[PDB]
């Protein structure tokens, strides 16, 4: 039933410019485990990652609170460039989240995240691609999450945007301050397609970041505070929840640079 997804035509293009970050729920090494760190995915097939034979979906699978599988796109982009915009594609469908939150502990725990934008650190820093370096902040500039509820909308999907460039890590020294305790803005984008699946485009680029859900745009907005920092692309399955598994299939995932985002 599982193959390699370096056999789908479909995903050869974003893999060859990706490395898997996959936790292992039951080790004990108390790192991720990492594969394809150039490029070449050949031969890899996880519990955690695999292709669905029957509908040739790529399957992000994982246990455990804060465990992830996802692939982590190679570029450190600058996003303040003018006709140049990063290009994250993705039709995905989560399976059965309500069911993987269903025993969480408390109501916030009640997320997974799908897609994000991170920072890997300066733009005045000179690192490699495909790593992060000086500079990096512990926050991503977006994840787009489903989650069980909030704010009364049940099962809807959000984005989750970092909307400064400060460091309010835990030893920051900046948690107490406004800046921290207003970082964040949660919007939300659609409910999760009750069926079929959920096509989703981020770009970044131009100062801004564009988020579009089945070719319609959800957010449109300027990240000109974000851009002293390199950032790139990672899609899969990240858990904010506790005491199960969460589960995403999917259909198309691609990355590419374009002159212009789609806004509509
Ligand atoms: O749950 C919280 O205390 C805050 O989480 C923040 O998102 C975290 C996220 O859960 C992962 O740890 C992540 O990738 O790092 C994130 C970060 O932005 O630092 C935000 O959701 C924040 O609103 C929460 O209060």
């Amino acid at each position: 039933d599982k193959a390699a997804p370096a056999d789908y035509e479909q995903f050869q293009d974003v893999l060859k410019v990706s490395k898997l970050q996959a936790s292992d729920p039951e080790g004990k090494s108390g790192n991720k485990s990492e594969y394809a760190l150039n490029g070449e995915f050949d031969g890899l097939v996880l519990d955690s990652f695999y292709v669905d034979k029957a509908s040739e979906a790529l399957v992000f699978k994982m246990p455990g609170y804060k465990n992830a599988s996802e692939v982590r796109i190679y570029k450190n982009f600058n996003v303040g460039e003018a006709d140049k915009y990063y290009h994250l594609g993705a039709e995905i469908k989560p399976i059965n989240p309500r069911a993987s939150v269903a025993n969480t502990d408390k109501a916030k725990n009640d997320a997974i995240t799908y897609l994000q934008v991170h920072n890997a650190g300066s733009v005045s820093a000179d690192f490699p691609d495909g790593v992060s370096g000086e500079g990096y902040i512990p926050h991503p500039l977006v994840r787009v999450v489903y989650e069980a509820e909030r704010s009364g909308k049940n099962d809807w999907y959000w984005a989750v945007i970092k909307n400064n460039a400060v460091n309010c890590g835990s030893k920051s020294g900046n948690k107490g301050t406004e800046e921290c305790k207003n970082a964040y803005l949660k919007l939300p984008i659609a409910p999760i397609a009750k069926e079929g699946t959920d096509k989703f485009d981020i770009y970044v680029g131009g100062n801004k970041l564009i988020i579009n859900h089945n070719d319609k745009t959800a957010i449109n907005h300027d990240i000109t505070y974000w851009n002293e920092k390199k950032s790139y692309f990672k899609a899969g399955v990240y858990n904010q929840f506790k005491n199960g598994e969460s589960e995403a299939h999917f259909y198309k995932l691609t990355y590419s640079v374009e002159s212009e985002p789609v806004i509509r």
